[PDB]
């Protein structure tokens, strides 16, 4: 049949909506993004990135496009056939709040809609209107790339009620502000997302830009592309239903992708059996963001205070048992240290792992009790010493991998170096793991090490730059597959922030209340069996 | 002025050409197309594969716009053009051509002869009249050497699809030397191993003497912030060569301007990956030449746990030379070392990982952890061991080597018959090192695969701090502008079958096709 009003005029919105004001265990959906405005004006100072964007989006318009859109517009209402420019259309408050400088919009065609003023009441290059309907009749009268609806809760409101958006170009402001007006709860059956972007800071919040499409219901080089194609050989419908898919942490959900679609069926130790694949990178802009992972919920205590530990070089199980972390509880057992054959060890004593290493590394390891100070390689010391004062040296290595001890520790490193790179001010660290278990372990393990970088950056006086994580075995165990396509088809929200403690500046000096994360908007805690 | 013949009927060469019977090479180095009126060699799979689908393919909806300027000047197919001896050389289970407008160019063939659709045709210009005439897609020439001279000559061409077969054979007939000035290289493909000979396709272009979502695209950019003009120019450039010329382009491009210990200065990022697929081609370089002997020798001496860098000097093997000198050690605090002792370094570490350090003449025979033995039981026994790995980075040694290891640790992985290896590199300097490092690791995949009786996979090269040094710029600039040829391959001595056994003799580079050599200093 004859399309509807929306496709053939190009009517778009665009918004940005931050969290809400309403006073530990919360809910998070799409709405949680929802807040517009407060007492006449933005919830915030400015978001200069969002007003970036904005500007990039509405003044945006390719003219090659143009003559098929124009064809179009004229074929719809039975017709023969400066600048090329976009229009805007704002509700007369959200007109009020902008300042008089940044009016008319600039490159755009402003429209206004409104009852109580007319054009005597504006001194300004704008069209006024008074009815909806009238802003349809103007567009067939118009040239015009496309049509982007700038808002006001009452213009949003009736906008969609009337269907007449195609897209709505929706940003994620991920931080809480006082609110009075609200976008529209979007109905799943009418509007899903099809396109979420990387994650960005700005203004000391972080923030990403998501796409939501209205529901279904050169010649001669593309032909080599083809040929050079010769030879190639359900579950994740909403994984797949994604067009553009640049938030980072689909960086780790390609992955278990790729291992699920393409991994190979192998034993393992475990006896579980996995689906396995060699050699993968991800780089996590710690610049930007705090990459803790927003399909599943994670909770940070444990592993901070391993690393605690490990930066106090321990190696005492009962250490983190105390302050209920658990982590190394089921490798310190009386049956799990005889199997490794250490019958001659104390419960809890993980042997010279980690810590040890980090500390001591060539000491002769006697029981967790012992006394090391200034025995073996204080590997954490020299790697801080070399940033700070050889930052351009290609050593800066901390090796967790010490082949003489492996079998006296608890179980060998999974976490076997760490390299660090300096440049202008700022700190990078790749962490090379041997053995990445993709649903469980993964996720901490780019928490940890993150919050490492982190660290050492803060002691060095140094802005963290890139956590690269590098996979050797990665591995998907075949007891979390179900819960992994539940995983792969959940949307990542923008990523929280890390704060430290600005005062601490020495490596040793943490602890736990040094660390909070802001911000975390998370799907489901999810059972990986 | 008024647009060409070939522009508008889309006329097309496709060839296989192969090496003919010190040598310096070039694009005319492969040529081999013919011999006793038959093909070269026995028969090359992929080839074959890769001429049906490029000669058969069609798109029905741009056939619009190519019958739009044909016209002004059911079931749509191609053209494909051959001469006599060609048609002739084609046994008649296959004869005419399936799926094609077979039209066969012989100023002698009786015409009337299952005239249905053959198409035969007499003179030259008599095609372009009987295209004219016809529902095709594209017309692609596949004659002979003569065939393809002529439509040469008559400039009829506007790309040339050409498969680089990377052996030599014995041949009588030869594809015409290509004018650099008239065609260039456009696109080049992966490198491939189809019957015991490596391959790649290549494609020669004539020189000129719902967008909805594309939007998307742009409004997610909106963040964006002559040197190498033939590397621009290519735009399939999907040679696995280009994973070491693209990250020197990232470098120069995007690196970071950094003094080192050396005092030259670097360009430099941090954290690449590069795959190589040995199972497919033998990873050396060729857009510059590279030597093996040197680095086979020290990876022997790896693996006998020598320190001693006499033994690579008296071999004529110089790599370690400059770390074993007098001032070399002094500048290391090293003043107890004699020289040429290069400390606990990597065949130290391979195989007595944690025995005490005494001097490069000591016996350490059951003294430390044998790293390598381990690794190759875990990989015959334990091959799903998450476990098996090399490691030279000792913590404890590091000051007492001449300099500590760029080469932090190999990791193996084993599925179906199947050995993978990850090198992780701390350090790398793209220009003079990684070249040797690819290939040194690529060679101890297949020593290690072959003792396990394993077939090689993947090399997977990880670089950490990697960096372009200063005085390598210029060198590197005329290097990124060559077009890789396809890969050689390595022969190991089949009747070695443990890592102690293998000697110099044992390892053969074959068809290693290489641009002239470039001095980086
Ligand atoms: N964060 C964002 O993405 C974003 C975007 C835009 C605006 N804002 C904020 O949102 C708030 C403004 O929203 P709001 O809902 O209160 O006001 P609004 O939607 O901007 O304006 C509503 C007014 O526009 C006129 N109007 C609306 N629909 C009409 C129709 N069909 N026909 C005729 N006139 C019509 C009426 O004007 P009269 O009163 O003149 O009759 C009405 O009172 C402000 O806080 C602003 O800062 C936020
Ligand atoms: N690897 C590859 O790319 C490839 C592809 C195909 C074939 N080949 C090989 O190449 C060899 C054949 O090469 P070739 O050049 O000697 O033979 P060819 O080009 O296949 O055939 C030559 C014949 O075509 C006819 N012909 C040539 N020019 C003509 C013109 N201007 N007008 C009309 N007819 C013309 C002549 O037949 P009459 O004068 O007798 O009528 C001539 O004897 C074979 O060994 C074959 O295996 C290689
Ligand atoms: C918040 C910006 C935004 N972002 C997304 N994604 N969608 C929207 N509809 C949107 O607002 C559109 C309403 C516009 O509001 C104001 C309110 C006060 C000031 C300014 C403002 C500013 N300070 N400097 C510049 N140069 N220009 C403007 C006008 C655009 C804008
Ligand atoms: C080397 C093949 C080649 N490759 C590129 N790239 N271009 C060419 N023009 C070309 O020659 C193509 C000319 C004709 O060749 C022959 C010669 C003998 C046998 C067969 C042959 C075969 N044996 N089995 C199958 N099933 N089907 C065919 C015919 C397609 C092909
Ligand atoms: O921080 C960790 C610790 C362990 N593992 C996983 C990887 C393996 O599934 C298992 C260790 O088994 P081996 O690879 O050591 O066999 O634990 C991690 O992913 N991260
Ligand atoms: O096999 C090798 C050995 C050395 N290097 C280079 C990397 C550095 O440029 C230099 C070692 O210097 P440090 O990074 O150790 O300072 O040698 C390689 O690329 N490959």
């Amino acid at each position: 049949m004859m399309e509807q009003v929306c496709d053939v005029f190009d009517i778009y919105a665009i918004c940005a909506c931050c969290k809400v004001e309403s006073k530990k265990n919360e809910v998070f959906n799409n709405y949680t993004f929802r807040g517009l405005g407060n007492k006449g004006v933005l919830p915030w100072k400015c978001i200069s990135l969002d007003m970036k964007y904005f500007r990039a989006v509405t003044t945006y318009v390719n003219e090659s496009k143009y003559e098929k859109l124009k064809y179009k517009r004229c074929k719809y209402l039975n017709k023969e056939t400066k600048k090329l420019q976009n229009v805007v259309v704002m509700g007369r408050t959200n007109w009020e709040s902008i300042p008089k400088k940044f009016k008319p919009l600039s490159n755009r065609i402003n429209v206004i809609l409104s009852r109580t003023l007319k054009k005597e009441d504006f001194d300004e290059d704008v069209y006024i209107i008074n009815k909806v309907e009238d802003l349809i009749v103007l567009l067939g009268k118009l040239n015009y790339y496309k049509c982007f609806i700038l808002g006001g809760s009452v213009v949003y409101q009736e906008f969609l009620e009337k269907k007449l958006i195609k897209k709505i170009y929706f940003t994620r402001i991920n931080s809480t502000y006082e609110c009075d007006v609200f976008f529209p709860e979007i109905n799943e059956n009418e509007y899903q997302i099809i396109s979420v972007s990387d994650v960005y800071t700005s203004n000391n919040t972080t923030l990403d830009f998501i796409i939501y499409k209205k529901t279904n219901n050169d010649d001669e080089e593309e032909d080599d592309f083809v040929y050079f194609n010769f030879n190639k050989e359900n579950d994740f419908q909403i994984y797949n239903s994604l067009k553009y898919k640049y938030h980072p942490e689909y960086q780790y959900l390609n992955i278990i992708y790729d291992i699920m679609m393409n991994g190979n069926k192998q034993s393992d130790r475990t006896g579980v059996g996995v689906l396995s694949k060699f050699g993968y990178i991800m780089k996590f802009d710690l610049s930007q963001y705090f990459p803790l992972l927003t399909t599943k919920k994670l909770f940070l205590r444990g592993i901070i205070e391993e690393l605690l530990w490990f930066i106090r070089g321990e190696t005492n199980g009962n250490t983190l048992l105390n302050k209920n972390v658990r982590i190394w509880e089921a490798n310190g057992t009386r049956e799990f240290l005889d199997n490794r054959k250490l019958f001659h060890r104390e419960v809890n004593d993980l042997g010279p792992i980690y810590g040890f290493q980090w500390r001591h590394f060539g000491a002769e390891y006697t029981n967790m009790y012992d006394n090391y100070e200034n025995k073996g390689v204080d590997q954490l010391k020299n790697i801080i010493n070399l940033i700070k004062n050889d930052p351009t040296s290609r050593r800066i290595l901390l090796c967790a991998w010490n082949v003489k001890d492996l079998d006296q520790m608890a179980l060998p490193p999974c976490h076997i170096l760490c390299q660090f790179y300096v440049f202008d001010g700022k700190l990078s660290c790749i962490m090379y793991q041997r053995s990445c278990d993709l649903g469980l372990g993964v996720p901490f393990n780019i928490a940890s090490y993150s919050i490492f970088t982190h660290m050492i950056a803060q002691v060095c006086n140094l802005q963290p730059a890139q956590f690269i994580h590098v996979l050797g075995n990665a591995h998907v165990y075949n007891n979390h597959i179900d819960s992994l396509k539940i995983q792969l088809n959940r949307i990542p929200y923008p990523f929280p922030t890390l704060k430290l403690n600005p005062d601490i500046k020495n490596i040793e000096d943490f602890t736990i209340s040094d660390f909070t994360i802001q911000n975390y908007v998370h799907h489901e805690k999810i059972s990986m069996d």
